[PDB]
């Protein structure tokens, strides 16, 4: 009897991770039953309908769902939620999963977390010890209380989920999966890649990849220090493709920063939604720096040594190697502007933090062991 | 002064046993408390007793009434209803404007409140944090306590699991269970006239039964089955018996079917029931001659008064009991549970305070206050 | 290329006009394909989960929607439309159908046009033209501006959507449905029919169907009528069979008047939610007298000559034979125990105002005609 | 004197331009009317130029805010929105308890409004029903009529459609729209510094162009092509133009990316806005050399100025228009439409008033008052 696992996909953050394991598991045909579902961000032209993505890596979407409520501030994140929860039982009971697997840390995981959870679906969540030092740390270990089974990134992960008072015995160390991409990352015409996303007559490691987001907790905060880093940008003047902002909450408030800075009619900048993963790993890889607060800057360039501005509170707790400048502080232009001179160009060496390349097959195995025999979560107080 | 603004909101009679004491103290000390109250969940549905009139009869002024019950009284419709508040409340929390929100339980309810106000960066005082059910319902509490900022604990041992999850102990608060507050101070007047009023005429003191059993959500066919031979028990056992009925959503209406089914409603040695007024009840289960079911009241109220306890099944199983409670986990046989009844009727035990003192609530309005409003942001103290 | 045709039912009220539709369409797969959506009141214990009569007729259901806000009044059936409209969207777009058919005049069916409608997705609206001094009036007529094309049941239904100006080319005068198994209605062993539903020792034409709506207008008023009704029903003191009410508005509170009568637990009187349609037709036929305000009394059992008693304000302005007895101001029980007096045991002429029987065909045959190359309504105002 | 409790909620400027001066006329008089404003729809939405602020700058107290809109700029997301403000809406209507709800218009937010009102015995004032269109919007608007208890007509023939369609007479008053309140009251000011705010310093009366198109529903790749085509003509047309974004939800994005990628939006000759303030944007189309598009505006408000107008494609097929508006029905190439610039740039039409008198208002003020608070029930006039 093969298993049936749903793979509920909400934005492209999490299926640059999911995806890995989506192509893992529709290999394997004897074993395993696949239905997809796509909601959230995905489709939504303001986030670069990233459903396309999922479409082009030829997957067949059983379900489509609007389930997200506009208006791009806290509000509206949490109807959000809301929106997924009256939506996703009727298709819950219709595909009859065995599994499903939940990634990361956003509002639309707790929400496929706890319709799992509450209907006595068993929970594969992925990416669970980390620290991030936002509002996320809550919305992670919340989802991880509700999950049944725990795959975790690195060790130190690992360690914080048994802390945390789960089960051993339902936690996998197996890696973060986008490394089974980076680590066999197909370097092909990657200047062709660079031309294509920041102009004819740039040369490798002479751009910026810009990518920062808005903390929910302090948008206003979240302005100022984006304006201030555009700023730098401007001055520092060397070609930057700048990914517009991938928090909802006070997202619309970052664009318009961009905006009336005049970032998207400028000959240094090159403003975009999203850069398909295999094309930006080649960018990011390439990179003379990358600055902002992405979870890619600490735990996915590392593979490539390139250096990594991480700028505010995002990412504070993090497990970084030595290619990480932290500016929590980013309160004038001249400490970024600083912190870009001193990074920009830079080349650090190859580290591993986050995984090792094995992940998906590792995550194959341990969903076959699932014998289907209870379910209840065990909590280890003692 | 700049005052704290409250809002609590309440969505079942579980809650609101144990969110009214504070409620009441928050309301007594207009100088340092604004409180506004929101209705929602089971209370403004009929097949639950209509319990928002026990709000209206405390006086309480209610700011806000949401219908956020989605209909089938199944896993799905439990999970569309955690969805419709979540949909409804961020713009009454918007208009609002609470600087903190008190949220208690495990009901799939609360989770919708701590979502909500987690995600909109409003405070939340978690009450009845660290305890232990052996249902979904763990789950859904130690979720609640990741979100929450601040936490209000029962017992020593909810404590230290809150403090082994890796909760901050300065956002820990000790109080005891508010319900004690009640149980403590419950006066008991005319208890008889009250036995007689939801029993019947010629029933005496520790001579009746009290019969609260709700549904498991993951085994309902098991729910089922239990709740069969459990009443069969309580034909055979033939005394007095208040059948209160299921508090559960999933499942509920199998197993009020069963009741239906049994004759139960239309019989003279039953009562059926959906909703005892809390200071009523205390006193019906205070001079039971035992109870039986699955209630938290079983296992954490009674105990006060030695009231002999039977608890049926997986729920409540891992919860802090004295000597008063007898659990059957495997309640298979009508045999089992009819001995369970002979073994416990009419016994009494001494008199336990396990889970409170009766001085819940100045400890928390207390802690309210010491609140001091620069930052919000949970620490997770995270020993390797 | 087939048509692709979408059914959605929501109650039995609607089951019993559409099912026949249903049993046409899949007959015929050389022209019709058939996707089935239950929603609304099927799922619904206190309604006698009537999913059930659908899956014991063989359809395939595609898709389960849990529409029902609880609550039981006005506030809740609001918001049950607004919960089907959020969670029928993507069902819509992932069955792709060519034509939606909708029934009646309830608050469920104005959420399946309403979507359809704003979709470009065309609508056959069955029952169209009619008149009952409700609010279901307004929301019968509110369907009709929406749906593309409209089916009506008589003559006068038909003058009426024209004089509404809606488009003479886009209506069918069909017949009920209903029809189609009233007017074919197998009577089998009605009598171990009668004797399942209402007990061992009754005889033909000696007992009663009572079937009373709440009025969603008027709660109070219903409360009161319905008291009345039954405690004239004890009076009279034959076999009754009382279905339970089943408009949502009021509903508890009129469960609760049977309640406290001791309805439920007497020998003259059996409480039931619903009666296959099948075994209804038997028992309505065989019928001493029908009391309330079900549409049944004015539309269908004239089919058979049964005596009618019409209470209250819901079906003023109905078409009905000389089988039925208006008590409008049904005010004090005294009046209603009369209508009892004068109806029970009487036997009319078989009328046939609502249908001649052959509805289904006519439909298909309509269905078949819908050239796929347009669609905007028309209105034609002169 | 017991007062008429009025809500009037408004989703977008479209219908907040003709419902303002009625809620100025019912706050001038609070000696007969109690009003409550409910904000939703599109006014809290950023890409709407978050015109809920036109209400706070009106100095109306907003009671309510409701985030009803789904995302996602299609028709799914259409009627998402549509049930999103039906499991919001009842819960603030039963706080509210208004004796009448004031709906304006065609739009699927006002079909949400009709709804819950009309299923909650709420009577409701539909304002602009008559009227015809020529999309999906003529079945929204009668759908509504067919709600409504009481009807607020702008025009002799939007009065006729009313009784053919089978309302009652007695319920219909003809007002005109009061959006001519405000146009024939509209003391023009300096509006030649209004000029230069909105499209430059160097703009003269008469010579600019006012572009605002909205997609059709029904057949958005059409809808896209003759966009690309209009804006084509305009290019080459080659005069000071005001590009108003769409205010259709569904299409919007696919309309917004074709102004983006013809470089609209850093354009000499172009000025993309979301919305300009309806005072100024009367002096804007009252003094322009044409409109263009398929505004509402462009076949109702302008001829009061005699401005020019070119109305395309499908959209105000059937309305009622003065010798002002040239309809180009196929605009398949940029030619045609190129031409009908030429035509109609810089000419001048006498000032019609087909769809006011300039008192509108009052007359509805009159009518409110008259409503007796007993029955309701609406009564459909079938003459066979
Ligand atoms: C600039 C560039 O190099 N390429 C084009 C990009 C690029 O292909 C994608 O971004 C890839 O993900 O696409 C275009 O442009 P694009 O689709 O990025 O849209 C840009 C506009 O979208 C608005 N925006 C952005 C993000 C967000 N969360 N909300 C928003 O409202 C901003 O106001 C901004 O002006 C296109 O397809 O139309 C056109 C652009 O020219
Ligand atoms: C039985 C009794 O002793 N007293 C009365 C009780 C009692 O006072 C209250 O329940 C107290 O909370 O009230 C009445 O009856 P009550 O309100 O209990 O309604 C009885 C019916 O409720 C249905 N039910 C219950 C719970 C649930 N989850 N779903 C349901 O469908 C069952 O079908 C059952 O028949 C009353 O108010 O009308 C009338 C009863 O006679
Ligand atoms: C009475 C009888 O002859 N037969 C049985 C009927 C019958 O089979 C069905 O109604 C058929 O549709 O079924 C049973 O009973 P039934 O399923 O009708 O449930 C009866 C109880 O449901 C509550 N109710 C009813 C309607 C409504 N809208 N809301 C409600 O809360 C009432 O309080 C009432 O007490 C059964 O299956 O359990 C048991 C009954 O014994
Ligand atoms: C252009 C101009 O003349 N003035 C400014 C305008 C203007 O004042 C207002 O629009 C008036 O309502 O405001 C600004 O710009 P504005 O708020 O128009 O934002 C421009 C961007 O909005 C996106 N958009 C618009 C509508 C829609 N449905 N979806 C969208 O994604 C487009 O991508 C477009 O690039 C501002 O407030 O920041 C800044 C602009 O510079
Ligand atoms: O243009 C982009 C930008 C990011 N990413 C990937 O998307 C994921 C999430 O990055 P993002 O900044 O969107 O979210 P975060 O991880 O910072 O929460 C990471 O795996 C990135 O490698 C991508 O594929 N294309
Ligand atoms: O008729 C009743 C039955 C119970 N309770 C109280 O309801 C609360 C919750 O009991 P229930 O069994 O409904 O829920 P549980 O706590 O078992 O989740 C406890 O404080 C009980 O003492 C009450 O006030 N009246
Ligand atoms: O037990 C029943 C009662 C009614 N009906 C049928 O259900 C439909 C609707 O009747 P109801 O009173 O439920 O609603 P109404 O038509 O009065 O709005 C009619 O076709 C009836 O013949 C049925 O099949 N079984
Ligand atoms: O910048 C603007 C553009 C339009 N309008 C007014 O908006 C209303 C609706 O116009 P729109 O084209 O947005 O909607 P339509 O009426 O075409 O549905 C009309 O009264 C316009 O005069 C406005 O106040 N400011």
């Amino acid at each position: 009897r093969k298993l049936r696992v749903c793979v509920a996909t909400c934005n492209r953050a999490d299926y640059s991770k999911l995806a890995p394991i989506m192509f893992g598991i529709k290999t394997e045909p004897e074993f395993f039953e696949l239905d997809v579902v796509v909601l959230g961000s995905h489709l939504i032209d303001d986030y670069g309908n990233t459903y396309r993505m999922i479409e082009q890596d030829d997957f067949d979407i059983n379900t489509r769902l609007h389930t997200i409520v506009r208006g791009e501030d806290e509000a509206a994140m949490v109807e959000s939620v809301g929106l997924a929860l009256v939506k996703l039982p009727d298709v819950l009971n219709r595909l009859k999963p065995d599994i499903m697997i939940v990634h990361g840390d956003r509002f639309d995981a707790l929400a496929l977390a706890t319709s799992a959870a509450l209907m006595n679906i068993r929970i594969l969540h992925i990416e669970g010890g980390e620290v991030s030092g936002t509002i996320d740390d809550s919305i992670r270990h919340a989802i991880t209380k509700l999950a049944h089974y725990h795959v975790c990134c690195t060790r130190s992960a690992e360690q914080h989920l048994i802390s945390m008072c789960e089960d051993h015995d339902r936690i996998l160390l197996a890696g973060c999966p986008s490394y089974d991409k980076l680590l066999s990352a197909k370097n092909k015409d990657y200047m062709s890649i660079i031309r294509m996303w920041l102009g004819d007559d740039v040369k490798s490691k002479d751009y910026i990849v810009a990518l920062q987001h808005p903390v929910t907790t302090d948008i206003k905060h979240s302005i100022k220090m984006f304006e201030l880093t555009l700023d730098a940008l401007i001055s520092f003047n060397k070609r930057t493709l700048v990914l517009f902002p991938n928090i909802d909450a006070g997202s619309k408030e970052m664009v318009r920063v961009m905006r009336k800075k005049g970032i998207e009619h400028h000959p240094n900048f090159r403003a975009v939604k999203h850069v398909p993963f295999d094309q930006f790993i080649q960018l990011v890889a390439h990179a003379g720096c990358m600055i902002g607060n992405s979870s890619c800057g600490v735990r996915e360039v590392g593979a490539f040594g390139t250096p990594v501005i991480n700028l505010g509170t995002r990412q504070i707790g993090r497990e970084t190697g030595e290619n990480v400048l932290h500016v929590r502080d980013a309160d004038t232009q001249d400490k970024i502007l600083q912190a870009l001179h001193l990074q920009f160009g830079k080349q650090y060496p190859c580290s591993k933090i986050y995984g090792d390349g094995n992940a998906v097959p590792r995550i194959l195995k341990f969903l076959k062991s699932i014998d289907l025999q209870e379910p209840l979560q065990k909590k280890f107080c003692f």
